């Protein structure tokens, strides 16, 4: 059992939960690949059996009458149909556990507070869009954001997958330019090209909200525009740098990841978009300051009158701090839920403590948990962490194109 | 079997073929990644043979006269004595390789430029002290710092070992109180209590340079007051925050790690202090702002009149940046070599590209290469890395008590 130290306090714990790590990661004793971004009925049965065991533990009915009945039921159904169906309460529990198990998620203190929308009866891409609009409406909640997941029908033999082609429900277009630059978000060049290639009439702004490409089984993807008033956005201003508003920067309220696969008890939900609220560094630091994203850092430092001809002035660090201040100020002014990296990492420390008592450990990916600015100012920097894969889980999956 | 390694800022891909050589198993398994953990008789000939082959390939002299001859001499030496002595040039080449192979070292672009003082004829703590003193003065060089290592005698069976008890050659005292808490550096409370217990008269201050505890084989250590004119220190001031000087902060010029064990070709040097120059975040972020170190962050933020009542003002981030500015400015004013984390990480990316061409990869520990402030503002953040152990190497070792 790995010994885990907190270097700020001196605390020492043992991650006994990692011993139950089901699937295998990318590291070996020869080489750690922890920094890489992207590292049969009998086996369906053992995964299902384990998840059902998990579910009946959570309802304090382990080894009980209903527990055996469910195990027998699922085996009977896998024997008869090659698969099985989750009960509604199992789906809710499994979606929460998948969030709880997600090693790169700093917001997991919230894991038990998740609204699960059961769209497993969804029939078409048109119904899928309605479900998604309802998800967006509920989760946004006029700025008082609520964590939610909508679960579309599971992968099943004989039919194609439901897929949302967009990586998030809200994404800004990225248009390749006349010279070769990107106008808008360069992370979204590919999905933007697909939307146009699928009949979308592009804009030419820097913050054009993309349409959804929604794929019903064995169907080409279908284009759906989001009603402008469903997509809550936050114009970005800075509390003391009045010129900052003239940058015309915006970001959207709702982080809704839509391209990940939800795996529960061996069943796979390739379309299961989930959303919470932002941590300000995702926007201020990564989306706005990554060189390959909006890349505003130098322009902001220039406007700040910082000396950008030498690195030792720390103009990059000063400008990024003020971009993050602007993000926090702007979301608070708009009354849109947002958490700064200090509050978020402090709450994650409480999550690790809760999880140590609850399960004997917590899967955590240090390099993703530590914020991209001011890392060692947050308590998670000084916390050793053990990264491993538990199921139920959210998994990356190939793009459908 | 050759890890794909992507740089996410540029999109470029390489393969780490060098990882195929990793001798010492790291702490990770397919089951769980332990990458964030700080600290996770003829065997001698295999490592000697290997290291000798490394030497002769590096000088384009593999499979030619002097190579074979040297292979026999170590073979005969170990047969006749159970160990061997490194040639001068091999001690040199081995020290540079252990530095080159140090996965957590961001300054490895400098690995070819290293001054190696051969102290293998040393005998007694008095001899150590003048060797250490020669090193310190050469390395300090009136503030024009020069990377150096002094290699005290290797380890042999049946006889005690040379050890420096201090973790660094320059450490500040840590004094407990009428209330447990510490004045000075809390990192060094332990060695501070050993020095006092071995006869040193404790000062009262927050920046008393500790005396050295030097240990000749099979002897209790001997205290040594470092010549005060040989410990170059930098008073910390800020270029525009006039009151920053009044905080009385200082740091020393020379980072000289003196508790690590140098291993070359099977031989072990438990006393081999190496030094370079500081990266500014080490002082300004970790040493001065860690909660368990000097923990000055709130004191500077009070002086900057920052709103410390709400974490979302990012007052921690602002105070941290100014402390780092103060470090860089002070060292540059004192004309003491220092490198900021932007220059240091840009140089490390150049080092990665060089090493890719030279050796087919580079052991790099992402969590330590990425600086503790403004992580994603530096290029190494966006560089995937592979971590593994190559020989020769610097290894951690137990405290000699
Ligand atoms: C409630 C507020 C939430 C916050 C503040 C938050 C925070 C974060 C952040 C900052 C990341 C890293 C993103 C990046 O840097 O690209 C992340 C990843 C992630 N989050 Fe959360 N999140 C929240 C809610 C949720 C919810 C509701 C779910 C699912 C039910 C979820 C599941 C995930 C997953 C799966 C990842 C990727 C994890 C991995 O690959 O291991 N999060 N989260
Ligand atoms: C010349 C300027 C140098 C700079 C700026 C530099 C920078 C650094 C930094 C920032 C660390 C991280 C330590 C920490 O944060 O606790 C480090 C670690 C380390 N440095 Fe360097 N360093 C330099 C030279 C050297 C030299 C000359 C040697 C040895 C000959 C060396 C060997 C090491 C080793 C062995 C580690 C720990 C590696 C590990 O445990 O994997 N460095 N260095
Ligand atoms: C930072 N933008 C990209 C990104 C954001 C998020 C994310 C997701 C949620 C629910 C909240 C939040 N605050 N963030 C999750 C991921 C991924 F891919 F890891 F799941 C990626
Ligand atoms: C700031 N932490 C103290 C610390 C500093 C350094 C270090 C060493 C050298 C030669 C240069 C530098 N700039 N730093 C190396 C280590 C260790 F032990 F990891 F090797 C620890
Ligand atoms: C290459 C490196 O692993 C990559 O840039 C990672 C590092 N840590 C991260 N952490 C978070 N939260 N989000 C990210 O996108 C990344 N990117
Ligand atoms: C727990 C965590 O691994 C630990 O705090 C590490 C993280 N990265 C680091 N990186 C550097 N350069 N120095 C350090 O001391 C640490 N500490
Ligand atoms: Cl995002
Ligand atoms: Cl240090
Ligand atoms: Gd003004
Ligand atoms: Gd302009
Ligand atoms: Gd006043
Ligand atoms: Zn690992």
């Amino acid at each position: 059992f790995p010994r885990v130290k907190n270097w700020e306090v001196g605390s020492i714990t043992y991650d006994t939960l990692s011993a139950q790590a089901q699937q295998d990661g990318p590291c070996t004793p020869r080489r750690c690949l922890g920094s890489l971004v992207f590292p049969a009925p009998e086996q369906l049965l053992s995964q299902a059996r384990d998840f059902i065991n998990q579910y009946y533990s959570s309802i304090k009915r382990s080894g009980s009458q209903a527990h055996e009945q469910r195990l027998q039921e699922v085996e009977a159904e896998v024997a008869a149909t090659g698969t099985y169906q989750l009960r509604e309460s199992e789906l809710v529990f499994g979606a929460k556990q998948a969030w709880r198990n997600a090693p790169r998620c700093v917001g997991r203190i919230q894991w038990g507070k998740l609204q699960v929308f059961d769209a497993r009866d969804c029939r078409s891409a048109q119904e899928m869009f309605t479900y998604i609009c309802n998800h967006i409406k509920y989760a946004t909640n006029r700025g008082n954001l609520r964590s939610a997941i909508t679960v579309f029908p599971q992968r099943c033999p004989g039919r194609g997958d439901f897929r949302i082609w967009n990586s998030q429900l809200v994404r800004y277009a990225g248009y390749r330019q006349q010279d070769g630059s990107v106008r808008g978000d360069p992370a979204n060049v590919e999905i933007t090209e697909l939307c146009i290639q699928h009949g979308w009439t592009p804009g030419n702004g820097r913050f054009d909200v993309l349409p959804l490409l929604l794929q019903a089984p064995d169907e080409p993807p279908e284009l759906f525009l989001l009603p402008p008033e469903l997509v809550l956005e936050v114009p970005l201003e800075h509390p003391t740098l009045e010129w900052f508003a003239a940058l015309g920067l915006r970001w959207y309220a709702l982080p809704a990841v839509s391209n990940m696969l939800l795996e529960i008890g061996g069943l796979e939900f390739p379309a299961a978009p989930f959303s919470g609220w932002y941590m300000s560094t995702e926007i201020g630091t990564r989306n706005l300051c990554d060189p390959h994203r909006y890349n505003i850092l130098e322009d902001v430092a220039v406007c700040m009158d910082l000396d950008t001809r030498t690195t030792s002035s720390l103009w990059k660090d000063k400008a990024a701090v003020e971009i993050n201040v602007a993000v926090l100020h702007s979301y608070q002014l708009a009354k849109v839920t947002i958490v700064d990296h200090h509050a978020a990492t402090a709450s994650f420390m409480k999550h690790l403590e809760n999880e140590q008592k609850a399960r004997g450990g917590c899967p955590a990916d240090w390099a993703w948990i530590v914020p991209p600015i001011s890392g060692s100012l947050t308590p998670v920097f000084h916390q050793e962490m053990v990264n491993y894969f538990l199921s139920p889980a959210f998994r990356y999956q190939p793009d459908p194109w």
